[PDB]
């Protein structure tokens, strides 16, 4: 039975104006092409003089020249060798060739999270062998990341963890070992060597991309030796008992390189394992107190807990902070488990590290707090103005959209819309904790993900993060790249909320820069399912201007009146319910 197996370009694609042919691949060998037309859908005129040629089960169509920003349909009726008839079509959009010219200092910022939990494991290692060596890959890919519009990359923890080569990076063992020393059965980390990493950073800086380090400062794991430790009278478990604590770290493999600091019992407030009784608990060490944290009793999380009241410990870790930026040339950090670490210490280190260099070091904390007020109150407590946080509040809205949400409420959702806190939001859709095959605390954004990316990447505030697993593993690249184009060239100037949002449609306006031609955009997203085209009358702030949907979804243009208003459209479906209207000229 006759069907189209695939086409190049694929239906829905955005293509180069230099596309020279369309290949259609069919199920059976093809006897005939009865009708073929390539149509410009804006003017509704067929391109005269196209040619085709039959090769077994393939049909190559050529002899055309496509205009930028134009939507085309290739319609065909073929008869196969068993006299089956198949009628069908493919559609595609041509990329803009002449983009708006944005002054380099105003270009929008955009982060790629360069990892996922199961990288280089199970089928992932099979289907994606290039990820057995992440530093080398990021090196290879720097120029295409930059072409995509990424301005920074957040790396997985680059230091040696307690599971060695299988450590995703959070079983922190040695901060000063970046896959330079044979420790935990491996010289390299799961991701590569120190040299490879230094390679990648040059690769990336070479293409004008920053590199953030994922600093896990709360705990330590895989200690070199155990120690007998008495537990405080205030310990929740086994108070005033003696336990055998895995608390000795001296990093034999590194042998003092970079830092000769070593760790024991007095470097930690406590632990969760007693190797005498072979029991888990929460164990507070004699004369230690849990450090000051936003919420009561949340210093203790897992592993051996760092005592950031200890001055020697504060000093070694401030020194590493500094080494990472000034010596290893990173441009910033993600701060794992930021609310489980002494707030006074986080402010002190953020200040020491910021103060040690002329570069403006970027900092973002992982504080999994879905209420905005609670999260602002955490920012207030830490009280260091450089401290950004991930907008888990906003993501809670994208979880709400999984089975339908009240879409007008996106006007006020997340840290990213809280007055006085909007620029401290690092917005995202999924990450390694929220999108993981097994053992997640949440549900991934498994539906309406494109809508959620469009919202964050068009916004005037915050800094958006794309997830590697979305972009490269679930293969959302094709659709994401169109949103990344929007952000890179169009999402500029003041942002405006509109007055006609409802249960199912949210629209938003970026007016463009006055002193830049052809930038600006109208976003419309929907959680509707009716399967059809809805309009909203929106003031684009650009009088007498022809716009088109750069997503390829709506195959018409919209021209605004002399007040700048126009009827902009979106398709109310899960699959295609996002549109981004940009100027054609
Ligand atoms: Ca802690
Ligand atoms: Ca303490
Ligand atoms: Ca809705
Ligand atoms: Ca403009
Ligand atoms: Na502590």
């Amino acid at each position: 039975s006759l069907f189209l197996i695939e086409s190049e370009p694929s239906t829905g694609a955005s293509v180069s104006k230099n596309l020279t042919e369309i290949i259609l691949i069919f199920s059976n060998d093809i006897n005939k092409v009865s009708q073929l037309a390539l149509t410009d859908l804006i003017t509704d005129s067929d391109i005269q003089g196209i040619d085709y040629n039959i090769e077994g089960n393939k049909v190559i169509i050529n002899n055309f020249s496509l205009e930028p920003t134009c939507n085309y349909r290739l319609s065909y009726e073929v008869i196969d060798i068993y006299d089956n008839h198949l009628q069908g079509y493919i559609e595609f959009l041509v990329n803009q060739s002449n983009y708006p010219q944005i002054p380099d200092q105003e270009v929008n910022h955009t982060i790629l999270q360069a990892f996922y939990w199961e990288m280089n494991t199970g089928e992932y290692a099979t289907e994606h062998p290039e990820e057995a060596n992440l530093w080398n890959l990021l090196a290879e890919r720097a120029p295409e990341l930059a072409e995509a519009g990424f301005t920074a990359v957040w790396l997985p923890p680059a230091n040696k963890g307690m599971a060695g080569i299988h450590d995703v990076g959070y079983g922190t063992y040695d901060l000063w070992d970046l896959g330079e020393f044979d420790q935990k059965g491996t010289v390299r980390t799961k991701y590569g060597t120190k040299g490879e990493l230094e390679n990648a950073i040059d690769a990336l800086h070479n293409n004008d991309i920053k590199v953030y380090f994922d600093a896990v400062l709360n705990h330590r794991m895989g200690a070199d030796y155990a120690e007998t430790v008495l537990l405080d009278e205030n310990s929740r478990d086994k108070p005033g008992q003696y336990i055998k604590a895995w608390t000795g770290f001296n990093f034999p493999g590194r042998n003092g390189e970079y830092s000769n600091f070593t760790w024991n019992g007095q470097c930690f407030d406590g632990t969760d394992w007693d190797d005498y009784s072979k029991e888990s608990g929460k164990y507070l060490f004699d004369e230690k107190s849990w450090d000051w944290t936003y919420n009561w009793d949340e210093d203790y999380l897992m592993g051996a807990d760092v005592d950031y009241e200890n001055e020697a410990v504060q000093n070694d870790v401030i020194d590493w902070g500094q080494w990472i930026i000034n010596n290893i040339d990173f441009d910033g950090f993600r701060l794992d488990a930021v609310k489980h670490i002494d707030y006074r210490f986080i402010d002190k280190w953020m200040s020491a590290v910021q103060n040690s260099s002329n570069r403006d070091v970027f900092f973002v904390g992982e504080a999994w707090v879905e209420d905005v007020d609670d999260l602002k109150g955490f920012l207030d407590t830490v009280g260091n103005p450089d401290l950004r946080v991930f907008d888990f509040p906003l993501r809670s809205f994208f979880v709400d959209m999984l089975n339908g949400a009240y879409m007008a409420d996106l006007r006020n959702a997340g840290l990213v819309n809280s007055p006085g806190y909007e620029n401290r939001a690092v917005t995202f859709v999924d990450n390694h904790d929220t999108d993981r095959d097994e053992g997640s605390y949440t549900v991934s954004i498994y539906s309406r993900k494109y809508q959620a990316y469009a919202y964050i990447l068009t916004r005037a505030e915050g800094v958006p993060t794309v997830y590697w697993k979305d972009y490269y593993i679930w293969e959302m690249k094709e659709g994401l790249d169109k949103l990344l184009t929007a952000r890179r060239y169009y999402a500029y100037g003041p942002g405006y909320e509109v007055d006609n949002n409802d249960a199912d449609i949210y629209s938003y306006v970026r007016s463009g820069f006055p002193d830049v031609a052809g930038d600006g955009l109208v976003l419309m997203i929907s959680d509707g399912t009716s399967g059809n085209v809805a309009g909203k009358w929106i003031n684009s702030r650009q009088p007498d201007t022809e716009f088109y949907d750069l997503t390829g979804h709506i195959k018409e243009h919209v021209t605004t009146d002399s007040e700048g208003y126009g009827n902009f459209k979106v398709i109310k479906s899960e699959d295609k319910g996002w549109s981004i209207w940009v100027p054609v000229e």
